[PDB]
């Protein structure tokens, strides 16, 4: 990604160091009352809510490069109380505050347009992610999720789509009851496949059929990374 | 809307005259090539998507003054094959095509944050919606939306909170007796009922209790607390 090198070589050269984080770390919590603007060069990362009974959600998976904003760029208040957790081994971020974003962009109108696209990308992937949801209920969630890890963490092999993701940070993916009805059906129609302390996925197709708004959004978003398995 | 106005003025003094539209016309549809940013200042439209059944799917719901973009702005690109369609009677929309909208926030970053809010607005929308659902399924779907409703188009009354909205539009929002319900949407609206949270009385709709709605939809009410913060001090 060209438009994220030259924006991290931007906040390099404007004083803004990068910070190395591990996983479990909270890259910002949903207690701080300072809002931030990370800019999650490398690694996974994982938005979650907890209610203030101690339960714990997860809302939203990242990767770098991308661009993650827990304030309003104008108001400079909280979007909302949720916590940014590094999922995979460590990940490199630059935590910026949601003030010092408004002149860093105010300099430069490509890297302004950088970020406003990146905030496009999540509006059209929730879309996306609605619809097939809407059509197909919790088995377009999961085709959905299993169709970006294809695509985005999967190499062609003679044996199906090799995921290139430890198995550590594919249990930490997701690998009740009606899942376990799906999960079933994953397993019996040749869709995922678990061989030698790798993830296989072979039916593609059924991923696409199950999840088409997100097949479509990935087409339009990663155009490039779409067209290595189709 | 502060913002929207400045907005509004700052697009006129450029030669963007405001177009209106009328109930079910379409904004732009899928079809388009030309990637738009749709800056509604009045009226209601839905956003859908067709499947390859050939079955609509309503996909959002907006209300001017709010942004609506069908392409990236950096590659120019189409974000999806979506139709924007008018909900209500009337709808005032500025249609801005995407080259002319850089050249217009690269001369005023003023606007250009504004529209990037919006953005975010939506982004944490959809999170929080999301968030009560996971929490209260359907239960929190219906209370969520009530609950913007109740809102935005809520006035604090004597007999409640009168929800000002044609009967028209709350029956294009699903909202009428008679319309096609699932077994367990039958349920939520029926408890709805006897616990008095939408009520028909003469002819228009009130809102008894704010209680149950903030209850079941709790990070929606978060949301717009924090996304419309001068609207939701209204009713609380
Ligand atoms: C919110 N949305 C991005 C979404 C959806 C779409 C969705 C489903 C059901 C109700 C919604 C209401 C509003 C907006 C989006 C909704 C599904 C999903 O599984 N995940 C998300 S976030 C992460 C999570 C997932 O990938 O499992
Ligand atoms: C933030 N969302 C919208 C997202 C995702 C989310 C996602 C979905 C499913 C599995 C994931 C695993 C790790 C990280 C993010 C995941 C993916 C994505 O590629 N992009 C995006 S934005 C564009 C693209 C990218 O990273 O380039
Ligand atoms: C675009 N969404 C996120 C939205 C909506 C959508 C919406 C939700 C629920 C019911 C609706 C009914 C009619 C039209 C739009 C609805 C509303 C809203 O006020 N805001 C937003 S963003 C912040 C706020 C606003 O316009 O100020």
């Amino acid at each position: 990604n060209a438009q994220a090198e030259e924006f991290k070589k931007y906040l390099e050269t404007n004083g803004i160091k990068p910070k190395q984080f591990h996983k479990k770390e909270l890259i910002f919590n949903q207690w701080d009352p300072q809002e931030y603007c990370i800019f999650l060069y490398d690694g996974i990362t994982k938005l979650t809510s907890i209610s203030e009974n101690g339960t714990i959600m997860n809302l939203q998976y990242y990767k770098g490069a991308f661009v993650i904003m827990s304030g309003f760029i104008d108001t400079e208040t909280s979007v909302g109380y949720y916590n940014l957790e590094v999922i995979s081994e460590q990940a490199t971020a630059y935590v910026i505050k949601i003030n010092e974003l408004k002149e860093l962009l105010s300099k430069n109108l490509t890297h302004f347009f950088y970020v406003f696209q990146t905030l496009q990308k999540q509006v059209s992937y929730s879309l996306a992610k609605f619809n097939d949801f809407s059509i197909n209920g919790k088995l377009g969630s999961i085709c959905g999720q299993l169709l970006i890890l294809t695509y985005v963490y999967g190499k062609e092999t003679p044996d199906g789509i090799k995921i290139t993701l430890d198995n550590l940070t594919m249990q930490e993916l997701g690998y009740s009851s009606a899942v376990s009805r799906i999960i079933s059906k994953l397993k019996q129609e040749k869709v995922i496949v678990y061989k030698n302390s790798c993830f296989y996925v072979q039916n593609l197709d059924y991923l696409k059929r199950y999840a088409p708004k997100l097949d479509e959004w990935f087409y339009l978003a990663c155009p490039a990374t779409w067209g290595k398995l189709n």
